[PDB]
């Protein structure tokens, strides 16, 4: 017997409860507590744009059922 | 209380147990069953070349620890 690794990329979704009233460092925080992604690493997005730290997911009228995208970089 | 999804990319590694002599259509059976993948849409690369279902492992000179590449294309 032997053995082999096979590499192949895709995606994987993170499913989150959230309040509007969340700021984008604390939807962060959650993606650390079942992923473990330190949340400077995170960079979420939505409308093709960056979210901000600072900024809540009201503030981007992100709503129910939103689907955001999550790359991680350095920053 | 509300909900969103957070899509992200996933690159993995997926080991399997072969043999020399099993066939790259047996070894995409093997991935079908640990990632759920039908072979038909699967492309496995090693050595720059894709490999076609009919040879084998030996054939490829895919050895113990031999790494693979797959690309997923659809109909």
């Amino acid at each position: 017997g032997m053995q082999i690794f096979v590499d192949t990329v895709q995606w994987k979704t993170i499913t989150l409860e959230v309040e509007p009233s969340d700021t984008i460092e604390n939807v962060k925080a959650k993606i650390q507590d079942k992923e473990g992604i330190p949340p400077d690493q995170q960079r979420l997005i939505f409308a093709g744009k960056q979210l901000e730290d600072g900024r809540t997911l009201s503030d981007y009228n992100i709503q129910k059922e939103s689907a955001l995208i999550l790359l991680l970089t350095l920053r």
